RNA sequence: AAAAAAAAAAAACUAGAUACUAACACAUUUAAUUUUUUUUUGUU
């Protein structure tokens, strides 16, 4: 319910902010934050509306519209399977990676390709605990581009345990 | 070009520095009456 303004003069006063934004809703609150050092403000606001479509309206109308001397204000608005695989080839690109983790299951961000020791190891993230139960299940200590590699879970020891699978399954729920 | 959604000082010990509170108390106090204490030993 609350939006943010930006490009603010210092020498406005939160009477000069309160006046200008009841114009165009009823507004609950502003919180303009002061530097108490300086007693000088930083230029930024946070105003908080009664509902959120007073608040969407409001970015959209006083957006870039006005200005405060000569300044236009500003009006904006404001946990998953990791594997660790190690021993992996030189000739796997993470496009490859890709296309081999997602028959075992969807993938909610791209893998990390990362150098430990000359030692190519990546992380996997899945959007499932089973469906990388199924990329370990199947692809653990397998060969792939002539080469050996290992598959299990990233630490944080690692992931994996009850809780988690708990916690997880209701993320995805 | 951007936004940072509001909390930090200590404590202890030992000494030293300085304000302050409480209509606090400060020259009256002595004509009924308990410190008045002795191995009793004051005679028509």
């Amino acid at each position: 319910n609350t939006v943010y303004v930006g490009n603010i003069d210092p020498r406005i006063t939160k009477e000069q902010l309160y006046e200008l934004f009841i114009q165009i809703n009823p507004v609950l609150r502003i919180k303009y934050p002061k530097d108490k050092v300086l007693q000088a403000y930083q230029g930024y606001a946070f105003i908080e509306f009664y509902n959120q479509g007073d608040a969407q309206y409001a970015i959209k109308i006083m957006n870039n519209t006005v200005r405060l001397y000569d300044r236009l204000i500003k009006v904006r608005q404001v946990p998953i399977a990791k594997l660790f695989i190690k021993n992996l080839a030189d000739s796997i690109d993470s496009d490859q990676l890709v296309k081999i983790f997602n028959k075992f299951g969807k993938l909610i961000r791209e893998p990390e390709i990362f150098y430990l020791s000359k030692l190519k190891c990546a992380y996997v993230y899945f959007e499932d605990f089973e469906k990388a139960d199924l990329a370990i299940k199947s692809l653990n200590n397998q060969l792939v581009a002539n080469n050996r590699i290992t598959v299990d879970y990233a630490f944080k020891n690692g992931k994996g345990n009850a809780k988690y699978g708990d916690d997880v399954d209701r993320l995805l729920n």
